[PDB]
């Protein structure tokens, strides 16, 4: 009923914005866009708004509003995902505005376009990108194409990630885009074309890559820039991202005239693809090569060079494991939408999923097929990214229930990653022996191979209790089937000897009666490696922590060490000494086996892991993270990475005058809240309090009033009427779906830069301003906004203060008056503070978030409110949150858990230390887990905490409180 | 006398090149490259040498030979400056055969343009660059401009600081050749074009270079191209590289018919501009810009366009600096070549200069402007490039007094500048006050200016004694009559505050009779801060340094402090605390001002600097370093006492079985040395010994004798007869001018990573190989060179082991026979071990250093003499030449100054610990400063020092060995 309200509100609303003027056309959409994404429906979608949506964008009399509605709706930080599928389905018709002759109608499309890019969950980007590649193909409106390039190119931006696996596709489109016959089209892809390159994030080519665009552009460069990457030399990862870009100009090389030039793209061919451990990678670009390598191979007269052409040609057969006759392996279709839409139809054959349902089903299709893309498997990921979509015709439970099958049969369709191969002989090997390992009748390992190279660096990973010390320990003493003796490869396991020396030896002493070498010998290496000439005579046991390992690491130089075997290295070991360790097994030339429970650790040395499955020791290129994405199984082990529990939130900051937690630090009486252009308010007669020790839930089904008052409790409504008294310095913690799924976004940075940008204004960009386009934050003319104030024209000449204004803030402008608009004698003034005026937020944070801001870290610190972004406060606050200090500055975002993006997202929440947390719907996409542990946080916390669920077991020992909307009415 | 003779060799080695055949032209050509590069001539040049060669490049039947040898000349570690300004003399004659009509003539002229390149001095670009723009510009041969095009690329990374002060010259040539009708010249010039961009180095509009860049070869692209940079956001300081890549297309929207675009233009030109704050930098740019922003202005109807023009204009006046009337400023002459040029024929005039020597002066003039355009105005930098040259017809004395003078005028020549514009930058004012500054009746400030932006950070520099504590102290104090007062902004003298607390006192009650609000509220800062309950309660006498800083802070932050002073912060901290304050500095928010002997520091906290300048206050925008490009003149804060000027070389690396610096390590007995082809040995029946306690000095003038006599002690040259010891693991350093003067091609890297690429292969590039023509690196096609052991034909299918072999190494080597060589069977097969063969390095170097370098280091691995790079490492060594770790792990070379860089080079070259320092004429480049510090650093090194030198001074009371050459005999 509240949910029906909300539907006869939308008509309102919509009836204003159809005959919207150009002037007044923004503050309706705003309007429409801050109530259609709230909590407004029950379990559906407004179907008859988004019917006319779609008409009115068609229709050329209504485009320009009908869009500008749109582009609002699609906020970066407000779009709810309850109508996030209904928009998308409006981007083909967007895309023909876009080439419209009317000037005012391609214009807004462009700009929507943006805005939708810039809104969606990054990871649905296979429902959005189709749409947009499909019309740029398709099209022949030059303007149409131009806009297009440029959504690309704000894709890049808004997921590049997700962007990054889908070059090999979109990389042939802009290619062909190059090629317009349009000028201006010329310049517009090629604009998107090093935009796009942007996501290829490859050291070894990144010099190289201004070179390749201009070969698409101009295939005369092919030799001359084919030359220059002979010069590369491949130890990146070899992703579909990197091909997209080599390719084809290898391609292009191998046909060349010049046998020199033929040469040097096998060359290249060959030392990139050895890089490429899943056949599946390069499986789409064979066809491109090996058709010019068999060509060449029969046509070169050189020995030498068609030796090389060949060696190219096995590589390749080899890492895109064909079969016979060349034949290309059948690529998998796991990441497939098409296969990801059939395995959830297959799930919901016996619900009933009506018509209007449909696109909302192929969205769940297309984040699932994303999500195996990324190889985010872990279910709280899932729950976060699906949940909501399904709840739009499913009940909560039925829709957790279906959303973890499909996980579950998704994942299942992930190809078995192919056994590790070593064609990377860079060096001679140190062993290559078979064996098996017993310890005390116990079979450690049984007929396993183990192949170490030279110099090359390795982790030892697995299970707890597989024996990963007892195969060091054998390795140490000589006792491992096949591997060399001490006089062929000397190896030496570090601070692990024995000896009989005293407590009251001299270190030079010490290593001297282990028969190395001689005193002065001995005596220039502890030098070299940092003993003074006194602590080299101090007896060993003064020795700490870090010079034990220098003194150890010492030693084995003097034992000529071919092999150095640590067991927990950095125990014992403060930071500095760490980073000492890290450094030099990175630069000591010798090669060196590790086990260690520090992933961050392992990351920083390991080149290889050698991990344990079953009786076997498997290999895996990359250090400890990498390997994790090869071998899911891992996420189990006791290394720092994995380790995940429960957390707490933080105090709330001191408030002064705040005597019991009874005492009310905000009141709100007689407020009312209606939307200009609308017959009747949607909540009226309201009348609430809240203390450091509130325990409220809002209950009852979506509607016009449920989601109008929430949206007056957060911020984001100035009510229409009514009191609203805040204790100064309080401040309110809103924990909304969005930042969830948006943290997608930011997986190249570290848990401490997401804080960081979260609150590069002083202010949570996620839920302050959640009604404003924000969609400026690159843009300096659009400071010249005209304010009319009691009728005058002025221009912002600054904001000086802050306040409290009901439920949002207002800021002292000072303006510029001006004069003779639209003459050649036009004149700004500047208005003494007399005429200065108090504006709100709102109409400000979009032209002026700068000036704003500034203002906002004056009061913080004014008040003493401001918490500084310093690595070591970022450090202790996610502590309390459950995140380890060495991740949260030293690992990527990239390798977090589902959980541990949940617990990231909570911390940058609550990093203001908020006397007030307000959780939307917080069931409606964490899982059983994920609740438990924010249930027990949430009745901890020490400040008041407001929860809108529509889940009743969730409120068991969270709630004392009770508010419930019923006709646009509330008493507690 | 033994001069003359270095005429003869060359007479009879050049006879044996103009008749050399191509199979054995390269043998030959080393010969002249590795004789004529040593010191073989007394204060002159083989006048008829360079004749020959002149001619016999002009020549068609000697094209190629003539050309060879003088790329052989031209090699990247070893050409030399007493030859070098006659080698770039022949580059003209050398691009004419760029383009005969003869595929090998136009072959072998293309190497020897980038040879030459690579081995100028790259601060001598001005000598150069002249002789490829002219030839390029005026050719017509399409084979030479490619050539050319490649020499421009090559001069991108040897000379890249260079480089990009000549852009604005740069661009509109290759722009120019963009425009040839040879397809395949116009793709080099865009590539070219793209290479030259890389000195730019300004990310804002990385993403734009391919744009850019197409569109100026297709200028009807310019609409839509400015239509793409409108979205650009200008934050980098704008160099003339970027200015000659910006305003072409800024300058043609200008004039585009459409106003859409003459406003967009404007509004980047603005945006663009602001961000130039030397305006001799846009000087040369204002014609292209002026002239359309006045006009536009005067013809755009649309009243929003011409604010946005004028706008830029108004920008561009401020900027430019222009005079009334929009007079653009006289473009100053202080860099030009014929302004320099001038000044070193007033000061030579006396003296007489014949006109073999012209070139010579010629090329002293371009190296004192670029000096000048890089703003290197110290003494020895001065020294280090010039007197070497000047030492071609003077003798060194006369030398170093004109220098000298060279050099003081030809500084007084740069402009003084244009003040501070930081009006423009985020921020409201803390004060904006005119003051005079009295200390006990001493003027240390008379009526200057000091205005202070919110949240901005400063730091205070100038003559150590100038008075910055007592004007920092003034202003806390609040004793600066004009400041304002605390209550207007509160200011607070970080660890400086005076009051009566006792020993006992607790740290929460500490702060809380500070009167900075209530205990709870204290705590729950102090605890946000970071501090603990435990040292809340704990008296303040028990803090630490850290601790006791983070107090300080903390307490200024209750107090809502407006303004932090710091006065030396970084004392008593270790380094991580140093980095918190840093971090603390930068995200607090506050303003803050900061006095500080560490530059670091002062680069990583510091956004202005306010320095001391007479009795004015002058403010400079960027950090410290920033800071110095506009000031070079500060340099030599650290300076004013001789001491600060020492360093001390490291002990030499272990040497078993010797107990005793008299102990021979290096023994030669009947060794000689005959140039192949040439009469008569160059050297004969040489005896010497070398020990850990040589003080030899190499004396008498330069001949044929002498040099050859020390390229085969530094091992250049291999003898030719006689016997050669050396003991295990024995190590020479040779220190040249060579090194000093190319680290000029670094001022990107950082001390560390300039050690780190010297050694990159173990080995010093620099001084290994000096006889070989390395340029091979991507040169991968030339590692099938054909070597013929024991008459049959072969591959080098890999290296394996080293060993001694008189003055240098042998390498043994594994095969691939040659079978049925020319015929379609032919093929390479691989050998057994048993056919291995031992291969000298200056054979195997040229082709297979890749495989040479990797069997070094398994050899300094396996001998334990390896010293890995690591931070720690390369610090404390550099530490012992007076360099300062942070500065060598944090500061960029191009900041230092031309004394520190002389401390680098040794640093660099004294990598290894060598047991041996050979120096080859240190005076002929160092001044008296850095001659006392080096003087008194090699009276103290405990290894053997041999001293090649003219100058009897610098000898006396150094060494007593005398090694004096005279006629190809020579005894100790």
């Amino acid at each position: 009923s509240d949910s029906q309200q909300s539907i006869k509100v939308l008509e309102e609303l919509f009836q204003k914005l159809s005959v919207a003027t150009a002037d007044n056309r923004h503050e309706i959409a705003s309007e429409v866009a801050s109530f259609l994404n709230g909590n407004i429906i029950e379990h559906d979608v407004p179907e008859h708004f988004f019917g006319e949506l779609a008409k009115g964008i068609k229709d050329k009399k209504t485009a320009a509003n009908a869009m500008q509605a749109v582009a609002h709706i699609a906020n970066q930080s407000n779009l709810s995902p309850s109508v996030e599928p209904y928009i998308v389905q409006l981007v083909p018709a967007i895309c023909t505005n876009a080439g419209n002759k009317d000037k005012e109608i391609q214009s807004v499309a462009s700009e929507t376009l943006i805005s939708i890019v810039n809104a969606v969950n990054p990871v649905a980007i296979k429902a959005l990108l189709p749409h947009l590649t499909n019309a740029i193909v398709e099209t022949n409106k030059w303007q149409e194409k131009i806009a297009i390039l440029a959504a690309f190119s704000a894709m890049v931006d808004a997921a590049k990630d997700q962007v990054a696996l889908r070059m090999p596709e979109l990389i042939p489109v802009l290619s062909e885009t190059m090629w317009d016959t349009k000028k201006e089209v010329k310049a517009a892809a090629t604009a998107a074309m090093t935009k796009a390159t942007e996501t290829v994030d490859n050291k070894d080519i990144e010099r190289f890559i201004p070179s390749l665009i201009q070969c698409i552009a101009d295939p005369t460069e092919v030799p001359e820039t084919v030359h220059l990457l002979g010069a590369t030399t491949f130890v990146a990862e070899v992703t579909p991202a990197t091909l997209s870009i080599m390719v084809p100009l290898l391609s292009r090389g191998l046909n060349e005239r010049e046998t020199g030039i033929k040469r040097k793209s096998a060359v290249i061919i060959d030392n990139m693809c050895k890089l490429v451990e899943d056949p599946q990678v390069i499986a789409p670009f064979l066809g491109k090569l090996l058709p010019g390598l068999k060509s060449n191979f029969a046509t070169i007269a050189d020995p030498e060079a068609r030796e090389v052409t060949l060696r190219a040609l096995k590589t390749l057969r080899r890492v895109g494991n064909v079969g016979e006759d060349d034949a290309i392996p059948e690529l998998s279709h796991a990441g497939d939408v098409s296969t990801t839409l059939q395995v959830v139809n297959e799930l919901l054959k016996d619900e009933t999923v009506a018509p209007r349902f449909k696109i909302v089903v192929e969205y769940i299709a297309a984040i699932g097929a994303d999500l195996i893309d990324e190889r985010i498997i872990d279910q709280q990921a899932w729950f976060t990214h699906i949940t909501p979509y399904m709840t739009i015709f499913l009940h909560e439970k039925k829709a957790k229930d279906i959303l973890d099958e499909f996980r579950k049969r998704a994942v299942d369709n992930i190809p078995v990653g192919p056994n590790f191969d070593d064609e990377e002989d860079e060096g001679e090997d140190l062993c290559n022996c078979e064996f098996s390992l017993a310890y005390g009748a116990k079979i450690l390992l049984n007929k396993t191979q183990l192949r170490l190279k030279r110099a090359r660096r390795y982790g030892i990973c697995g299970p707890n209790g597989c024996g990963k010390s007892t195969l060091m320990r054998a390795i140490a003493n000589g006792q491992v089937d096949g591997f060399p003796t001490q006089e062929e490869c000397r190896t030496v396991y570090v601070e692990h000897d024995i000896d009989g020396t005293h407590s009251d030896t001299s270190v030079l002493d010490f290593v001297f009666e282990s028969g190395v070498g001689t005193k002065e010998a001995i005596k220039d290496k502890l030098i070299e490696f940092g003993f003074t000439d006194e602590m080299i005579a101090m007896p060993i046991s003064a020795l700490s922590g870090g010079w034990k390992m220098k003194l150890a690491l010492a030693r084995a130089v003097l034992r000529n060490a071919d092999i150095l075997l640590l067991d927990e290295p950095t125990n014992h070991l403060d930071t500095v000494n760490v980073a000492w360790l890290v450094n030099y097994l990175n630069t000591c030339g010798i090669t060196s086996i590790t086990i260690s429970h520090d992933s961050v650790f392992l990351d920083n040395v390991c080149e290889y892991i050698i991990n344990y499955e079953g009786l076997k020791l498997r290999k895996y290129k990359g250090n400890f993270t990498e390997f994790v994405k090869k071998c899911p199984a891992a996420k189990a082990y006791e290394e720092l990475s994995n380790t995940d529990l429960e957390f707490k939130f933080p105090e709330p900051g001191y408030l002064e005058g705040v005597k019991t937690k009874q005492k009310a630090i905000v009141k709100v009486t007689n407020m009312e809240f209606q939307y200009p252009g609308t017959s009747k308010p949607q909540i009226t007669d309201i009348n609430f309090q809240c203390s450091l020790s509130s325990r409220i839930a809002v209950i009852g089904p979506n509607g016009a009033g449920k989601s109008t008052l929430i949206n007056v409790l957060t911020g984001e409504l100035l009510p229409t009427s009514g009191e609203v008294y805040t204790h100064e310095n309080c401040r309110i913690a809103y924990i909304k779906q969005h930042a969830f799924a948006h943290i997608e976004s930011h997986l190249d940075k570290t848990p401490s830069e997401y804080i960081q940008w979260r609150f590069q204004t002083g202010e949570d960009r996620e839920t302050m301003d959640r009604a404003n386009r924000q969609i400026n934050e690159n843009d300096a003319e659009a400071m010249n906004k005209i304010f009319k104030i009691e009728g005058t024209p002025r221009r912002i000449a600054g904001i000086h203060s802050r306040r409290k204004f009901k439920n949002t803030y207002e800021y002292e402008c000072s303006f510029l008056l001006g004069e003779n608009i639209g003459m050649k004698s036009e004149r700004w003034v500047p208005m003494m503070s007399v005429d200065n005026a108090w504006i709100p937020r709102g109409e400000l944070v979009e032209s002026h978030s700068k000036m704003v801001a500034e203002v906002d870290m004056k009061e913080a610190l004014a008040s003493g409110q401001f918490r500084p972004l310093t690595r070591k406060e970022i450090e202790e606050h996610c502590s309390m949150l459950g995140l380890d200090p060495e991740i949260v500055s030293h690992s990527r975002i990239r390798g977090l858990s589902g959980g541990q993006k949940v617990k990231l997202v909570l911390a940058a929440g609550t990093w203001q230390r908020p006397h007030l947390i307000v959780l939307d719907e917080p069931t409606n996409y964490l899982d059983r887990d994920s609740l438990g542990a924010l249930s027990k946080a949430l009745k901890e916390f020490e400040g008041g905490v407001i929860i809108i669920t529509h889940s009743a077991e969730f409120t068991k020992n969270l709630t004392e409180e009770v508010w419930a909307v019923k006709d646009g009415r509330m008493t507690p």
